């Protein structure tokens, strides 16, 4: 799968802006995003089930606009598609195969095949009505793996992420894609479950691309503002600073605090330009115990959280509109209204410029 | 508040078995348990919402059953009481103070000093039809607020858990209590929402109390199996294991792999006898490197999560029937289908018996 330029519109109105995507085969991708981004849009152009009104669609290597949906190689999982009561799991699964004209050798067959893979053999001739909801699901990813498509399609539950059913719908997605290891494209809001189940993420805002690619990748290199707090929770902390310096891709900048100090951080550096208001990024997990010497911020303790696996501190620092979220393993036992330092280490930190762009990182990292 | 054997039965049908809890003045209580566990109807109780066939029930420090709900003390939030349209967000919440027979004086007193905790003096006359939901759900509470209760009760926001909402809601309620430090009681299916918000935890499970205490003493010290696994996610590791010793105060266990190795367990011994099948529980984040000698667990690689600020392995060892799950910091680069291999430390063992109760641990962890 290949998409180029791919646009969308109702009249004058843009809900989906000229996408660049290039999906190599067998990968697992996730469109994520915030409610109303488009990521459901563009996974339903990719479907057919909805036109596109400019761009490329290329499925396989050829260009699949003007093809009919059923023709394309893809198939989308139904979710809506109520089971026909009356009909055996097997008559269901292959009632699609039926009037396309296959031969009950192909039928029974490819139906014992997924049949496998979804764990059913056992459920095949049961009617729905005795079908828990968590194999009525199952039932759905079979009638559209039998019909052998090459670009596998789910949009997003209508569950709620902690909801039972949900829950095996992101177990079974992963199994299968462990499995058959064909090319899958799943849609969801939760950037969580994206960076667990994504072999390739693509973020989406305002119906355009904010970014594409690893989780990983994601993690470490964001963009810009967007990703880089859309990605991980609780979100990266943002401290306004001033550009004093700059080398060959390094960048100087002051901190808020009082006797505002200076930091040398290892980021691109391109254009910047001394004076430059800009927004310094370092994330909860990052921050330091403090006992590290170098730069250390300093503030009144506002929360304190014991998850047992870890600890939560909301810090209050003078010279700073919002409190700093600090995050450690075990315990850390600490008071309110007690006064906890932290360390910054330069290493870790993001640099935005105005328009929220990143002024990439030059540090190194395991993915 | 106090409680002490509360029961709550229709005919021979017993929805709360004799209940026994002791909530100290200003402390945050919130009830958790699965779906149908009792947690609402046992709020309702309190409430005067629902009868108490048996027990008593102490509010201040006398019996409250028998005195009409209104004069107990006690401020429910009634999240499906409709706000009276065409009203303003003043006359709303003081709507209850005029039948009660309030002056315009305490009315018009009592209404601007809850307009402060909850910020809504700049909202007090206007109509709820210019209202947003976040601001709605806050003029409820200012609704139960005005009464001016000793104790607060909430119940479950019908709301989801990531809904919008919910995440007011919850914010809203920790600076109420942060603000008041009146006693407050709230109720949720949620572990994570329990352990972020309590002072005080009370796990309910089929209508009965399994465990009452702080997050840390719950998530260090469950009572039984099932507090161990309702308390954590990722899900606390059950290993089978068999009795071979005992000394005073330490159990020596023999682990289901190859070799059977036996390991020493700092734990209670109360009764156990040699020879007995108890289950060994270990969380993800207590396994170790496996640097450490000691004792090692080793499998292969089924699943690898890349969350950027941990990692997480999902590991099969031969001669066990379930993945163990594994959970480290930053990166940890393996493969999938690779052999992996974790140190299991003694001292963060759960031992439980064949009731699933936790006979144990003498280990003192800091809380």
């Amino acid at each position: 799968v290949q998409l180029q330029n791919v646009t969308k519109a109702w009249g004058e109105v843009v809900v989906s802006k000229d996408i660049n995507l290039d999906i190599h085969e067998g990968e697992f991708v996730v469109f994520v995003g915030p409610s109303g981004c488009g990521k459901s849009t563009l996974l339903r152009m990719i479907a057919g089930l909805e036109t596109i009104t400019s761009g490329d669609l290329f499925i396989g290597e050829k260009r699949m606009n003007d093809t009919p949906p059923a023709e394309r190689g893809v198939g989308m999982v139904f979710q809506s598609y109520a089971l026909y009561p009356h009909l055996s799991v097997a008559e269901n699964m292959s009632f699609g195969l039926k009037l396309a004209g296959a031969k009950k050798e192909v039928i029974n067959q490819r139906v014992n095949q997924v049949a496998e893979v979804l764990q059913l053999a056992h459920l095949l001739d049961r009617k729905p009505k005795a079908l828990s909801g968590g194999q009525r699901q199952r039932v759905a990813i079979g009638r559209t793996l039998v019909a052998e498509p090459s670009v596998f399609l789910l949009d997003e539950p209508l569950s709620n992420l902690d909801a039972a059913l949900r829950v095996q719908m992101r177990i079974e997605i992963s199994r299968l894609h462990k499995r058959l290891g064909r090319t899958m494209i799943y849609v969801t809001h939760d950037q969580v479950e994206a960076m667990t189940l994504a072999d390739k993420i693509v973020v989406l805002d305002a119906g355009r691309v904010a970014q594409v690619g690893k989780p990983l990748e994601l993690y470490h290199y964001p963009a810009d503002r967007f990703v880089a707090g859309f990605i991980g929770s609780p979100k990266m902390n943002f401290l306004p600073v001033k550009v004093t310096a700059t080398a060959i891709d390094q960048v100087q900048v002051e901190l808020p605090m009082p006797n505002r100090q200076q930091v040398w951080l290892p980021v691109e550096s391109r254009d910047v330009q001394v004076g430059a208001n800009m927004s310094l990024g370092i994330r909860p997990e990052h921050l330091l115990p403090s006992d590290i010497a170098d730069v250390i911020l300093e503030g009144e303790v506002q929360v304190v959280e014991q998850l047992g696996n870890e600890t939560q501190i909301h810090i209050q620092i003078p010279s700073i509109r919002q409190n700093l979220v600090y995050r450690q393993n075990d315990v850390v036992l600490v008071e309110e209204g007690a006064t906890f330092a932290i360390g910054l280490p330069p290493e870790r930190c993001h640099l935005f410029r105005e328009d929220g762009t990143a002024c990439r990182r030059l540090h190194k990292e395991p993915g």
